[PDB]
């Protein structure tokens, strides 16, 4: 069930003014609205506000108290599990807080390996078991993809012609592409992550537009590659690389791309001027 703002004020001791200020300033709580525009708070929120009210009475300040409810109590080893639960619940303010706390323990590489990728993989494993719908999966993936972009920037951006990283059309698995994008930046290659499922005409256009010297594709499934016409990856970039479990030398040769098994060889090839 849910409650009106007048009811929450009586149950918590917090004024309506303060409740609205917190929502505007710290993103919590985040009630839905009636047709009239009136706020409706969940029971979980009310119990959360009672907790926060108690901490304030014990000497805490509003922002820190709210931060403590969203993230700050969770121990480092459980940041991964904590972030996953927040995303499937639709709590993005909580998820952002957990992500921030993660950056307090780890550098960019650490957050990638211990938060983002394990959670994104857990989201997928959950969907495959049918425990979540597509809307939940989309909401979580979009969150994690945006954070990944932020991690890439934290790793620094090398000069030189950019390298576009994505997945073949129809390929929704992007953890390999994400991993490649970061590895390239760490190894000094100006990689730009585009996200998955980039149509070939749009990709060819963007490469010409940005003056990219290379394009990297990650294939987990072998089927989206079999669907592509012969030499469909020929005229995308000066050099076009293909990798992942769903790719091999033969299929790469018939698509007009160069096969790479590991990321180490990929970076070493991108260092070349050709
Ligand atoms: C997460 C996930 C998803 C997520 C994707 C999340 C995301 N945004 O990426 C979601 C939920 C969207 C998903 C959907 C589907 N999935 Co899925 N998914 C998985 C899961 C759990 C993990 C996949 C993964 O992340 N692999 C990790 C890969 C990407 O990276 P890595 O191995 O660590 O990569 C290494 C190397 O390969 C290298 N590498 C990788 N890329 C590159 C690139 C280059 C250039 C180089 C050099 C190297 C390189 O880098 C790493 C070095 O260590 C697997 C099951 C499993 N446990 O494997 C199923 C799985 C991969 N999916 C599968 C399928 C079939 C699908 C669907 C297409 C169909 C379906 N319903 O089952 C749907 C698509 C729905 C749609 N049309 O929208 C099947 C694949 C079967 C097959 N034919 O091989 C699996 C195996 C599940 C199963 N049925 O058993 N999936
Ligand atoms: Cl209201
Ligand atoms: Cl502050």
């Amino acid at each position: 069930g849910v409650y009106t703002i007048a009811e929450v004020e009586a149950m918590t001791g917090l004024s309506a003014e303060v409740l609205r200020q917190w929502e505007r300033r710290y993103g919590f709580p985040k009630p839905r609205r009636t047709p009239g525009g009136h706020r409706l708070y969940s029971a979980e929120d009310v119990e959360a506000l009672k907790t926060i009210k108690r901490w304030l009475e014990e000497g805490a300040t509003p922002k820190a108290a709210i931060r403590r409810y969203l993230a700050q109590e969770v121990r480092p080893e459980d940041l991964g599990t904590g972030l996953l639960e927040a995303l499937l619940r639709g709590d993005l303010a909580g998820a952002e807080a957990l992500f921030r706390r993660g950056l307090r323990f780890w550098g960019p590489e650490g957050v990638l390996e211990h938060l983002l990728l394990p959670v994104l993989r857990e989201v997928g494993e959950a969907w495959h078991r049918g425990e979540i719908g597509v809307a939940e999966e989309h909401l979580a993936s979009t969150f994690l993809r945006a954070r990944l972009q932020e991690l890439l920037d934290l790793a620094g951006f090398p000069p030189g012609p950019p390298v576009l990283v994505t997945t073949p059309p129809g390929e929704r698995h992007e953890i390999g592409a994400m991993l490649a994008a970061y590895h390239l930046r760490r190894k000094g290659v100006p990689a730009l992550y585009l996200g998955p499922d980039t149509p070939l005409p749009d990709l060819r256009a963007l490469a010409r537009r940005l003056g990219a010297g290379a394009v990297v594709l990650s294939a987990v499934l072998s089927e989206p590659l079999r669907a592509l016409p012969d030499g469909a990856l020929k005229d995308l970039a000066p050099r076009v690389f293909l990798g992942g479990q769903g790719a091999g030398p033969e299929e790469a040769r018939r698509l007009g791309a160069e096969y790479m098994e590991d990321l180490k060889g990929l970076a070493e090839a991108l260092w070349l001027p050709r």
